[PDB]
């Protein structure tokens, strides 16, 4: 059975990981590709952080699923102190994903932060559920200066799993570019295939605008190439 | 030999040069002998001067480097932008086996984060560090994203076999704050944290700088190193 999962991890906080999981929702949707949306993991309510709320919002996404939610702006396991709550067991992650694969459909995973946030008790991350689901991992990346470290870093620790990478995604260029932030795309495009630099403020894009953005942002064929 | 410690961190700016300043101010107040050698530096045009750093803040004299690019980019970038090729693998291991000897703290600097190229063609901090049998020092922020970056970094050292020498926080805030406070504790968990130096401590002058250092490390890990 199943579809098609991807966890959309990313070099750090902050880089972009909800805003590509809603462009590429929104042309995945553009394609007739079904689409669901998962974020495990939500911090930082209490200051009105929500990921599936915002995936919603730009790409009309219906399919949102969540399940451990904390107020504090923290990571998973200091914001669960924080709140006297646990994190959720590891196989609550698992079951939470597979119950929204579907043949034809595409599933997207959101983690917290990047690749080795610890999600589940103990040490449980974004990568051990890769592992479990079988699913490959589309890595958001900045253009910033440090971004092909962290990418390294990144590519490494998936392959160390033998998780596969389905490629790269700058979540904010900015326009025009600089020398380091061109030199970083091409060093970038040079370590793994760049699928797309959404434009900078793409996450303030209403919803008109953000799908004509999505559609032009990622290679129609790579897209549909993801689900049979 | 003596003891080389390759001095890495999970990003650009988060204070290995000072932390180099720091542990070489301790190491040499234990009567130890240091060396610091910076292979490539980038950033010459505005001034940038890691080894003059460690120089005034520490005072030490062996300050060894191979090459200086004007352009404020990473190496490869900064070479490229000059026309002109980094130094080669063999010239940096050769530098710093050659900085080796017995009774000597010998600290190495690369650029930026463990992964960024450092030579040519694409050879890195990590593998200088496999070649000439080095431990990693590794320095490390209190603020949020820390523990990914930690992680990964220090994942990548294992899987060549280079061992954690420990954590060092470059940078401490005043006051901590919820996360750098609950950063430190979570950072406990995974590695040695060896020190934390207070934010600013770069600009001190040197005899301020070389007390606090004293203080930073403990004495018996520091007098061990060697
Ligand atoms: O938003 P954070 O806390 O970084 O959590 P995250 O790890 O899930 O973040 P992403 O990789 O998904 O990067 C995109 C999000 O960064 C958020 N963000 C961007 N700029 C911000 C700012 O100045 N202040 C607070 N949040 C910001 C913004 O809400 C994006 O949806
Ligand atoms: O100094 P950079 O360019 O960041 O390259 P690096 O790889 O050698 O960076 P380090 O980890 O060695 O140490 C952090 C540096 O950030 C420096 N820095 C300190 N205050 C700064 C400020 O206001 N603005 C920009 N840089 C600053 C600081 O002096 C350190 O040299
Ligand atoms: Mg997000
Ligand atoms: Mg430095």
């Amino acid at each position: 059975h199943g579809g098609t999962i991807l966890v959309v991890t990313g070099t750090g906080t902050g880089v972009g990981k909800t805003v590509v999981c809603a462009a590429l929702a929104s042309a995945a949707r553009q394609a007739g590709i079904d689409v669901a949306v998962c974020k495990p993991v939500q911090t930082g309510t209490a200051r009105g952080d929500d990921d599936l709320a915002e995936v919603g919002r730009l790409a009309g996404v219906t399919q949102l699923a969540g399940l451990a939610r904390y107020p504090q702006p923290m990571a998973p396991a200091a914001a669960a102190e924080h709140a006297g709550m646990a994190l959720p067991a590891r196989d609550q992650i698992v079951r939470l994903i597979a119950d929204l694969d579907r043949p034809g459909r595409l599933t997207l995973v959101e983690g917290a932060g990047g690749l080795l946030v610890e999600l589940a008790e103990p040490g449980v991350t974004l990568r051990d559920v890769a592992v479990d689901v079988a699913a490959a991992a589309l890595v958001v990346v900045t253009a910033d200066l440090g971004t092909l470290n962290h990418t390294k870093l990144t590519l490494e620790a998936l392959a160390a799993q033998q998780v596969s990478c389905a490629g790269l995604v700058i979540g904010s260029w900015p326009d025009p570019p600089g020398l380091v932030a061109a030199s970083n795309r091409s060093a970038l495009a040079r370590i793994a295939m760049v699928r797309a630099a959404l434009p900078a403020g793409a996450a303030s894009l209403d919803a008109g605008d953000f799908a004509a953005m999505s559609a032009a942002a990622f290679d129609r064929n790579w897209v549909a190439g993801l689900v049979g």
